[PDB]
């Protein structure tokens, strides 16, 4: 019950420009940049990192403005790499250790250190982080315990803590969050129920509540939030579709979430709320013909830019305009689906 997965993980440098991580065919990490930001066609092309990749890679800028790239490797450790100065000069891959079995995924904590979360070989969630900010040396693995069945998703909370989400053993969303506690630092796992058929995916809103997005098993995409910031949730609602892919979501230029996923005629598609109310867009269509779930990202001038990977295994995207949206244009490339979860 698993759902066809992004296939790269995209970040701003500390300048703005976008630069987007994937695996290519010959099985390592390539990445490709916006030259300036905010530009539509001007991209560096694609450059290898080498080496070799078994899980969709997850970036992070860090506080001090430097990219840093996670993937497994074919030990099945945890695997990264990072620019040494703001915007270049890559220190080449270093092992992070342990036996992951889900996707990376990163969070940076409030003091500026990173912090990486995955599912481990118990089928527990394990996490790892940077002792300082934006530096090395980082913690031994840790078991938050739990069973998942997804990548887990994290948020920042209201209380300015990491909350992750995950799937289960019984197919419904669970959660667990960091506190101010000695004693209990993480709480013990809370279910939202609910029967889920995709990754979840969190965000919050502009406001500072949480929601969560996922396929359900209808194959419509539905979600739960937050009633009021770091408060409880209400039920499990659908926003009808028919979605064949991971939903993305990202807040828009009008503070709104936006969740774009791929439809049952292969093309992009998008709904957004309308209001602060539970009040939303129909679903309407962006066209293309993709292969992969959409990785939404944000230029610095504030517009979506939506990648997904298209039928000959380019990497294609579509930029927000002033008053519309671009064409679909290629970045080029040959990615592969290197997910760890499926
Ligand atoms: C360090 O421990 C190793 O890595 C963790 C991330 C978990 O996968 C655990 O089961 C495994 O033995
Ligand atoms: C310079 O990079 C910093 O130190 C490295 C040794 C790594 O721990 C990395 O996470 C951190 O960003
Ligand atoms: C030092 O790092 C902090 O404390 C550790 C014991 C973990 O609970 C981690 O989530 C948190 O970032
Ligand atoms: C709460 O409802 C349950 O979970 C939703 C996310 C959907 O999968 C629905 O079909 C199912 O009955």
């Amino acid at each position: 019950w698993t759902a066809l997965s992004g296939v790269i993980s995209a970040a701003n440098n500390a300048d703005g420009r976008l630069e987007v991580f994937g695996v290519g065919t010959n099985n390592a990490v390539w990445h490709n940049w916006q030259t300036v930001p905010n530009t539509g066609s001007s991209w560096s092309g694609w450059h290898s990192l080498n080496e070799g990749a078994t899980s969709k890679p997850a970036v992070h800028i860090n506080s001090d403005g430097r990219l840093e790239v996670f993937v497994r490797g074919t030990d099945n450790a945890l695997w990264h790499n990072w620019q040494t100065v703001p915007g270049a000069g890559w220190s080449g891959w270093q092992s992070l250790g342990g036996q992951i079995t889900s996707n990376p995924v990163v969070y940076i904590n409030s003091d500026g250190r990173l912090e990486v979360f995955a599912r481990g070989a118990d089928n527990a969630l394990w996490h790892i982080w940077q002792t300082a900010p934006h530096a090395g040396p980082w913690s031994n693995w840790q078991s938050l315990n739990g069973v998942l069945t997804s990548d887990p998703t994290v948020y920042v909370n209201a209380s300015g803590r990491p909350e992750v989400f995950a799937r289960s053993n019984d197919y419904s969303l669970w959660y667990i969050k960091q506190t101010a506690s000695h004693t209990y630092p993480w709480t013990n796992w809370q279910s939202l129920s609910g029967v889920i058929t995709s990754n979840p995916v969190v965000i919050s809103n502009s406001d500072g509540r949480l929601e969560v997005f996922a396929r359900g098993s209808d194959n419509a995409l539905w979600h739960i939030w937050q009633v009021a910031p770091n408060a409880g949730w209400t039920n499990w609602r659908s926003l009808s579709g028919i979605i064949t892919s991971d939903p993305a979501v990202h807040i828009n230029a009008d503070g709104r979430l936006e969740v774009f996923a791929r439809g049952p005629d292969n093309a992009l598609w998008h709904i957004w709320q309308t209001a602060t109310s539970d009040a939303w867009s129909e679903w309407t269509s962006l066209s293309g013909v993709i292969t992969s779930a959409p990785t939404v990202a944000k230029n610095s001038d504030g517009w979506l830019e939506v990648f997904a990977r298209g039928a000959n295994n380019a990497l294609c995207h579509i930029q927000q305009t002033t008053s519309s949206w671009s064409t679909w244009t290629s970045l080029g490339g040959n990615l592969i689906d290197a997910s760890a979860i499926k």
